[PDB]
């Protein structure tokens, strides 16, 4: 027997992106007595009081942005932690979102991973999912693993430890976050619908609910940054490597569990990029 992993992507984004300290990136947005930073690492949490969120310091037009999060083992159910780009604040009711979630759970099933797109109102009041869930690997409870958002003008890719899961590819303005965006991450009370579409709810006998986040990475452009800036590179040249696509493709056939795309109860016709 042998440790089955995906197969290596050749090239390590994080690696080549400066961890910054949860201070010199972010802070406090909501809930700030659930948040404590120690030596630039963040623990924030949820009980039956409050839960927590934060939001960067700045406003960013493209990049690469991550990182590295442990989630709790045993009963976690009804409870998300998060980490996503959004401007619901500069465009109430019509605004744009690019989602990593991780649905909270039941010991003995594991965590799954939920990356989603929002565009222009599709995730304001008549929703349109574009969810693709995913379980992972490892245990995202053991320690931490690194998750990022890279985002462009021409496409979105996820990260899990430096393996992309998910490429959203530019097919249309309509389609596309194509405006500013602020990273946030949170944990919260997600009942309704988060463990098994809201079978499972949370249970605060479990109290407190933590999420942990370090090794925060931006290699990102902010709004009026020069037209010189670049995001960070999601590979030596530009565009997903060979290598990178098989370790997806790898991810996609063993661990994804929920694609939108391939839902018949979903009219695709709301989802023209599929």
């Amino acid at each position: 027997a042998y440790v089955q992993g995906p197969p290596s992507p050749g090239y390590y984004p994080s690696s080549q992106i400066t961890s910054l300290g949860f201070d010199q990136g972010y802070t406090n947005l909501w809930g700030p007595q659930h948040q404590r930073v120690d030596q630039g690492s963040l623990t924030i949490w949820l009980d039956s009081t409050s839960g927590s969120g934060f939001k960067s310091i700045n406003r960013y037009r493209s990049g690469y942005f991550g990182a590295n999060i442990k989630l709790q083992s045993g009963y976690t159910a009804g409870v998300i932690t998060s980490f996503y780009l959004s401007n619901n604040q500069d465009y109430p009711g019509k605004h744009d979102e690019i989602d990593i979630e991780f649905l909270g759970t039941i010991p003995g099933k594991p965590y799954t991973l939920q990356t989603n797109v929002f565009i222009e109102g599709s995730g304001d009041y008549n929703i349109i999912g574009r969810e693709m869930r995913i379980h992972l690997w490892f245990d995202p409870t053991q320690d931490y693993h690194n998750y990022a958002i890279y985002w462009t003008p021409s496409e979105i890719i996820f990260f899990v430890d430096d393996v992309p899961i998910r490429r959203y590819p530019r097919k249309s303005d309509a389609t596309f976050p194509l405006r500013p965006l602020w990273v946030y991450g949170s944990v919260w009370d997600a009942s309704s619908w988060a463990t098994e579409n809201g079978k499972y709810k949370a249970d605060y006998r479990y109290q407190p609910f933590v999420g942990k986040y370090e090794d925060f990475k931006l290699g990102s452009c902010t709004v009026e940054a020069a037209s010189s800036c670049n995001p960070a590179s999601v590979s030596p040249y530009g565009q997903l490597s060979q290598q990178q696509v098989a370790a997806m493709e790898w991810v996609q056939k063993n661990y994804m569990v929920y694609n939108y795309c391939d839902d018949p109860t979903r009219d695709h016709t709301l989802t023209p990029e599929c």
